[PDB]
């Protein structure tokens, strides 16, 4: 997160650090009791941590969990964002409780207001020099509507309706904030684009995927345990 400040300790408690080898790698988002959200590319040995606010202290809520199966959207291919999601089932059901719980997700396919404040947070990168917080942090970011979003000087067509975009002036999501919740209204709304972009630049908005767009593909999942 660029632009951002420290997170309130759980006050997030669907937030997910996805970890290859104990080392954070993406955000993710607790949908289930057994399943968390991501990004396709954060996959291309894989853990969950959940109830954390310190990637590295010790805390009563965190616990980090092995993944039984990893579940990228057969539609994702390397080279693009569309279809950029990931499901990751938990060896097991999580422990839920106050700093551990799911967030409810859009099942209303139709866009958010232009302006909607959303909350994005991440243990991404918080600087140019690639500077990596050893803590949630958070940003506010209205959402930026569509048409703007495909100019020709922003992403030039590049935005699918099953995509959305938030200002990125300054205030941003960026390398390591990929797989993580855009959150509108107490509801998961997008999930962070895990391509990579130029971060804080107000002309190159920030890219999320719309997961009211892939609600039959969340639901089959989701049940295929
Ligand atoms: N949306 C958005 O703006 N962006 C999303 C990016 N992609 C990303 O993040 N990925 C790709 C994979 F899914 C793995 C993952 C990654 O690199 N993770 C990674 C790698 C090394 C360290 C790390 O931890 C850190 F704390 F640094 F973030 C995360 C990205 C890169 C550069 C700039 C903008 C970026």
């Amino acid at each position: 997160i660029l632009g951002g400040r420290e997170a309130e300790a759980h006050a997030r408690p669907y937030m997910a650090s996805v970890q290859l080898n104990g080392a954070h790698l993406c955000g993710g988002v607790l949908v289930a009791e057994q399943w968390v959200l991501s990004a396709a590319h954060c996959l291309e040995k894989v853990q969950v941590l959940l109830g954390a606010h310190s990637l590295s202290q010790p805390e009563p809520s965190k616990r980090l969990y092995d993944v039984l199966r990893a579940v990228p959207h057969p539609d994702s291919q390397p080279d693009t964002i569309d279809h950029d999601l990931l499901l990751l089932q938990l060896s097991e059901k999580a422990t839920l409780g106050p700093a551990v719980r799911p967030l409810p997700w859009q099942r209303v396919d139709r866009d958010v207001a232009p302006g909607t404040l959303c909350d994005v947070a991440g243990w991404g990168i918080v600087n140019h020099a690639g500077r990596r917080p050893d803590s949630l942090q958070h940003v506010l970011l209205p959402v930026l509507d569509r048409a703007t979003c495909n100019r020709r000087t922003h992403h030039d067509g590049a935005i699918t309706e099953r995509l959305m975009c938030a200002e990125s002036n300054r205030r941003d999501s960026c390398k390591g904030d990929s797989g993580g919740p855009l959150v509108c209204g107490g509801v998961l709304e997008g999930v962070v684009t895990s391509g990579s972009r130029v971060c804080g630049n107000r002309k190159k908005p920030g890219i999320y995927t719309r997961v009211a767009s892939y609600a039959a593909w969340i639901d089959s999942v989701l049940a295929s345990a």
